[PDB]
């Protein structure tokens, strides 16, 4: 039961499986509506509002249809249309959105970018303060849910590095090279680093770690082809 309608509809309960919840802050900007529908049910999401993500399958993209709107005038109009992903863990999630649909100047222009990079956040006092960890799990792209994350977190030194597999564009299997684990504005555990293939810089990487321990990482990786930028979603769990 993939749970879409459900997603949009029904309220949680003791039965659906965590990551419970997540808060739609970069999917949706302040003054926008992002509507998400599936399986014969819809719902408008503000900057701020809930997703009910229990309801969805865990380690894997769900998918629903949106639309993007704003007002003008007070007057509601629409600014783009796509797919809605998510990728849920049981700590973690990420949100992105391929566009299909764009205004002109509606007209067909596919881009992908990654939304939110939510959930349980891991306190950096609550890191553990030696040995390592390594997690496993999924990079996607537009068009690709195939690709496959691999980091481990040395926790002694502070640092994480790792790499993205599998995908079905070549450059986009770069290294998540080295970088800090340091605190952020809420004091959650995080590594920002620079995408690199052959040693050469061709973006950045955003991790954030999750769990009462660090079970969990997720966050988004950018390469560089020629002049296009491509968003990956990077998710995972310890080993």
């Amino acid at each position: 039961g993939a749970g879409l309608a459900d997603a949009l509809t029904a309220p949680l309960d003791h039965k659906d499986k965590g990551l419970q919840s997540l808060t739609l802050d970069q999917s949706v900007r302040k003054n926008e509506k992002l509507k998400l529908a599936a399986q014969g049910a819809e719902k408008t999401y503000g900057n701020g509002d809930s997703l009910n993500t229990g309801k969805l399958k865990n380690d894997k993209v769900s998918r629903f249809d949106f639309i993007r709107q704003i007002e003008v005038d007070g007057k509601l109009i629409t600014l783009e249309s796509g797919e809605f992903q998510v990728y849920k863990q049981s700590h973690s999630a990420l949100t992105a959105l391929q566009t299909e649909q764009v205004q002109d100047s509606m007209v067909a222009k596919r881009q992908f970018r990654i939304g939110d990079i939510a959930g349980e956040h891991t306190s950096f006092d609550k890191l553990p303060k030696g040995g390592s960890a390594t997690y496993r799990g999924t990079a996607f792209g537009s068009d690709d849910a195939g690709g496959k994350l691999t980091y481990t977190i040395d926790f002694a030194a502070k640092q994480g590095h790792g790499k993205i597999e599998h995908l079905k564009s070549p450059e986009l299997n770069v290294e998540l090279a080295t970088a800090e684990l340091k605190a952020d504005e809420k004091s959650h555990a995080v590594i920002l680093g620079d995408t690199r293939y052959g040693g050469e810089e061709k973006g950045t990487y955003h991790l954030a770690l999750f769990g009462d321990r660090a079970q969990e990482i997720a966050g988004s990786a950018t390469v560089k082809i020629r002049e296009k930028v491509h968003e990956i979603g990077i998710a995972g769990k310890q080993l």
